[PDB]
């Protein structure tokens, strides 16, 4: 009979994408008015608990279901998205508590998109397996190329991870424990100063198999600063 997590967290600037066969969507109103369900409950713990199973819906342009927070800097127009200068900054502390059959989930992101809200490659990408994170950022803002992989290794099954992902004139920073790699993602390919970009946090799981099993991910501290 715990609260439910749009009481305990800042949700008034997030919203919340399911996995339900039909990719249900909630309102950051309807976060702070107490949304609560399978995918997305309180824990006896007090953290935000996201569940999805590997059998759910998936987004148009993925192959992955997902219980995820999506940054709306106006709650109303996901149209209305931030840019790769001055400083954005997402901060977390939470915990991995089950895996599908891949062993392979992302956490947190930030993502691209297109000014006109068209969909545009990830720019960060947090991916948990039991055992490391590795933070990937995205080399070029087409999607060719590959990735910087960033490897935190030791973080298993069940660790609390603090982590910071920040982006400031066109670097990434991205933090684990208090370690911090950087990289120059504009200096790479100009092409990302065409593109605005929103954070994510949940779970985004990485196996769409009939016989994947389930995952989930726990957020006990969420914070966007943008300065
Ligand atoms: O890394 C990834 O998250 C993964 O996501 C895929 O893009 C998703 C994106 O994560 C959002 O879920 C986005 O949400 C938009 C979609 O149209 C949705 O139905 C609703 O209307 O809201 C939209 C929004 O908030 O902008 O949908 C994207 C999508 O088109 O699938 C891909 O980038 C994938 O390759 C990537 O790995």
């Amino acid at each position: 009979p715990a609260a439910a997590p749009g009481k305990n967290f800042d949700l008034s600037h997030w919203k919340l994408q399911l996995p339900d066969a039909n990719t249900t969507e909630i309102s950051s109103a309807n976060l702070g008015l107490g949304y609560t369900s399978q995918y997305f409950y309180t824990d006896t713990d007090g953290a935000m608990t996201f569940w999805a199973p590997t059998t759910g819906g998936t987004t148009a342009n993925s192959s992955y279901p997902r219980s995820e927070l999506r940054e709306m800097l106006d709650p109303s127009n996901s149209k209305v998205n931030w840019g790769w200068q001055g400083t954005h900054t997402m901060k977390l502390s939470g915990k991995t508590v089950q895996l599908p059959s891949s062993g392979k989930i992302i956490v947190a992101q930030i993502h691209g998109i297109m000014d006109d809200g068209t969909n545009a490659p990830p720019l960060v990408k947090a991916v948990f397996q039991d055992g490391q994170l590795d933070m990937q950022v995205k080399q070029n803002s087409d999607g060719t190329g590959s990735d910087v992989h960033n490897y935190f290794t030791g973080i298993k099954l069940g660790d609390l991870y603090n982590m910071e992902i920040r982006v400031t004139d066109g670097v990434a920073y991205v933090t684990m424990n208090g370690d911090t790699r950087s990289v120059d993602f504009v200096g790479k390919d100009a092409g990302w100063k065409n593109l605005k970009y929103y954070f994510k946090a949940g779970n985004f799981v990485q196996d769409n198999t009939s016989t994947g099993g389930s995952a989930i991910a726990k957020l006990y501290s969420l914070s966007v600063s943008h300065s």
